[PDB]
């Protein structure tokens, strides 16, 4: 089996994008931030505080004649970015762009925190990373890629993220019309849960590339792309009034730059993402400072190609015995 599924971003500067998911029957669509730096399904539902909802969609699983209280289970996850949520959980039947999962963990809200509140656009996660990382309690559950890998045609699914555009989540198959070039594979370590891979290197706009190797994560939660400090100190070097600035909390730059592009390694392959990636726009409204698409890691552990990287490429996330991934221009 395969399936394929449009990705659009929840507004016009691509801080997250939305995938439909099915859940349940008769069907409920939720719009889903497929995250492949977690591993939990979790949704706004009928069992959300109320107070705590503020335009989302809900799940009601009474209204599924297929969903069952997983006796016991309960879950609780904290995002790097601060964020939170927690729950009950049902299975049930969730269907993604035609693919269909029976028996697929889905954990309800009784709490999120407000940040998910504020935000009417994102009904809950699609997790992606290893089920190592699922937080239900006392028993583990899988996620919607690992509950359908064996049925599918080829054992992957496919990150196309748009530029201020929709994109496309496929499963069980590479649309070898989506990309240019090869796709080219690199390994993965799964010892942390995540797609986590090393980067051979990066240039700056037109500037000599240099060879270093960059360990991080490919993860499509994280909007930005969070690198070593000298790195990103010699990225916005390059354009002209930009600082790190202690109370916006990263870098910003004046909104009337042009900023040049940012180069990463996978193995021998270039991908090249484009200078307007990079801009995330004014600091609040009407204010002529931009904020950053490239920020320092250092406060986080890790580096993370999140979006502004991801969405410079067709990314190919293979859930072989050995997971690698592939990486291609588009
Ligand atoms: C904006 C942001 C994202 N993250 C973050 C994301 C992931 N997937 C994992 C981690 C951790 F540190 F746990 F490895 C952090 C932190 N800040």
């Amino acid at each position: 089996s395969t399936g394929s599924a449009t990705t659009t971003p929840i507004d016009s500067l691509d801080d997250a994008y939305i995938t439909p998911v099915q859940i349940g029957t008769p069907a409920q669509t939720l719009n889903l931030d497929f995250d492949t730096g977690s591993s939990d399904l979790w949704v706004f539902s009928s069992e959300t505080t109320a107070s705590e909802v503020d335009g989302q969609t809900i799940y009601t699983p009474s209204k599924s004649t297929t969903a069952k209280l997983l006796s016991g289970a309960t879950w609780s996850i904290s995002y790097g970015d601060g964020s939170s949520s927690s729950g009950d959980v049902y299975t049930d039947t969730v269907s993604v762009g035609g693919l269909t999962v029976t028996g697929q963990a889905v954990e309800s809200a009784k709490k999120v925190s407000s940040s998910f509140t504020e935000d009417s656009t994102i009904d809950g996660l699609l997790g992606l990373a290893f089920s190592t990382l699922n937080t239900v309690s006392p028993t583990q559950q899988k996620t919607f890629f690992d509950n359908a890998k064996a049925s599918l045609d080829s054992p992957v699914f496919t990150a196309d993220l748009g530029y201020h555009a929709p994109g496309t989540y496929n499963f069980g198959f590479i649309d070898t019309t989506a990309y240019t070039g090869s796709i080219t594979y690199t390994a993965v370590s799964t010892k942390q849960g995540f797609w986590e891979w090393t980067s051979t290197g990066y240039a700056v706009g037109s500037g000599t590339f240099k060879s270093t190797s960059i360990d991080g994560i490919a993860d499509t939660g994280t909007t930005l792309l969070y690198l070593p400090a000298t790195v990103v100190s010699a990225y916005w070097a390059q354009v002209s009034g930009a600082k790190s600035s202690s109370s916006v909390g990263g870098y910003v730059f004046p909104c009337s730059a042009t900023l040049p592009s940012f180069t990463f390694g996978v193995g021998s392959a270039r991908i090249v993402i484009p200078g307007d990636y990079i801009d995330f726009g004014p600091i609040s409204t009407g204010s002529s400072s931009c904020f950053g698409g490239i920020q320092s890691s250092a406060g986080i552990g890790i580096n993370i190609f999140g979006d502004v990287a991801l969405k410079a490429a067709f990314v190919v996330f293979n859930g072989a015995t050995t997971p690698t991934l592939g990486f291609a221009s588009k």
